[PDB]
């Protein structure tokens, strides 16, 4: 119920995909080790149960991206796949960047904030920020 990926293949795919869709590679570099099992030379990612793949998506959020017109494989296929899982992380980043920039005009959508949105979901993350829960330097 896990898939193992190598550092080399993740780095290559992230470089290609980040370029294609305009999401910084450094965001992936932050998120992937946070969400997955870091092993010598790569990662293991859970592809069974409710939260799957490098992004640790649930089915409702994966399908939510597909509802937007993002071309992704089905949840159970794409989460076990390197490229699709990376596209999904990035597509979600892009939706969240738009949401954040509309809710919080004049502020930067940082990697930290992007991950807060990824992990909590946009409705909860917006409320977390509006309620003053993120500490800033
Ligand atoms: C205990 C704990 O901490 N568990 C963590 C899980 O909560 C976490 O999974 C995340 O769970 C939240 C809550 O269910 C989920 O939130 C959803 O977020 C999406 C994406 O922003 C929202 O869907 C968007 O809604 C807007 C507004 O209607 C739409 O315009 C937009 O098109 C929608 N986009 C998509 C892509 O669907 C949902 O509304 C929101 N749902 C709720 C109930 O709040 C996250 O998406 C979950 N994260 C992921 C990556 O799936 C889990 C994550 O790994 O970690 C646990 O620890
Ligand atoms: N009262 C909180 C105001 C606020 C709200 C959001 C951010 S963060 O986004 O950047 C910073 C400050």
């Amino acid at each position: 119920s896990r898939v193992r990926f190598t550092t080399a293949e993740v780095d290559s795919a992230v470089a290609r995909i980040s370029q294609k869709i305009g999401v910084p590679a450094s965001y992936y570099q932050f998120l992937i080790p946070i969400e997955n099992f870091v092993v010598a030379g790569g990662f293991e990612t859970t592809v069974s149960g409710s939260f799957r793949g490098l992004g640790q998506f649930n089915r409702q959020t994966w399908d939510g991206l597909r509802r937007l017109g993002r071309n992704l494989p089905a949840f159970e296929e794409g989460s076990a796949q390197l490229n699709a899982s990376l596209y999904a992380i990035g597509f979600l980043y892009l939706e969240n960047k738009r949401a954040y920039e509309a809710s919080f005009k004049g502020r930067v959508f940082t990697h930290e904030i992007a991950y807060l949105y990824h992990n909590q979901g946009a409705p909860a993350a917006e409320q977390y920020l509006t309620s003053g829960r993120l500490v800033y330097p």
